[PDB]
């Protein structure tokens, strides 16, 4: 298991523009296009992202290319973030993947906001961090996904994703 396989399980793959859990236009493997309510605005962002007149539909390879870019960006946002970097550096390989997943899902800003949980993860207080992570809009709005990430931080294994 690795970050790519992990996120692909969590986000799925869709080749036509769709609306995410928050109702925002997205495509591919969880690639957010825009927060705007306009489909045209989404189609325009899509074309700009792909480099061609897509008409709201992309191919598998194009989906994968956005994905590779998105993971890369997530990793880079963590390393440039003063609050995130130290946490990430302190963690083992499996848990690092969980942190990338959260950033990919909620942005660097969103995660950096989990001040207390981050401090607990840095301290390696797994059970405590897991309890703190659950006290969030993130867990209440997308519980199954959040549970998978929380278990990963708790155990340091890929258990929550094997079978999926
Ligand atoms: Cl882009
Ligand atoms: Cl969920």
């Amino acid at each position: 298991m690795n970050i790519f396989e992990m996120l692909r399980i969590d986000e799925g793959l869709r080749l036509k523009i769709y609306k995410d859990t928050e109702g925002y236009y997205t495509i591919g493997i969880g690639h957010l296009l825009t927060k705007s309510p306009s489909l045209n605005a989404a189609k325009s962002e899509l074309d700009k992202a792909i480099g061609r007149n897509t008409n709201g539909v992309i191919t598998k390879d194009e989906a994968e290319k956005l994905f590779n870019q998105d993971v890369d960006a997530a990793v880079r946002g963590i390393l440039r973030n003063a609050k995130l970097k130290p946490v990430y550096d302190s963690l083992d390989a499996v848990r690092r993947a969980a942190l990338i997943n959260m950033v990919f899902q909620m942005g660097e800003t969103g995660v950096a906001g989990f001040t207390n949980s981050l401090r607990m993860l840095q301290q390696k207080r797994w059970d405590e961090a897991a309890v703190n992570l659950a006290k969030s809009r993130w867990y209440n709005q997308t519980p199954n996904r959040a549970k998978r990430g929380i278990t990963t931080f708790r155990t340091g294994t890929w258990d929550a994703y094997k079978n999926l």
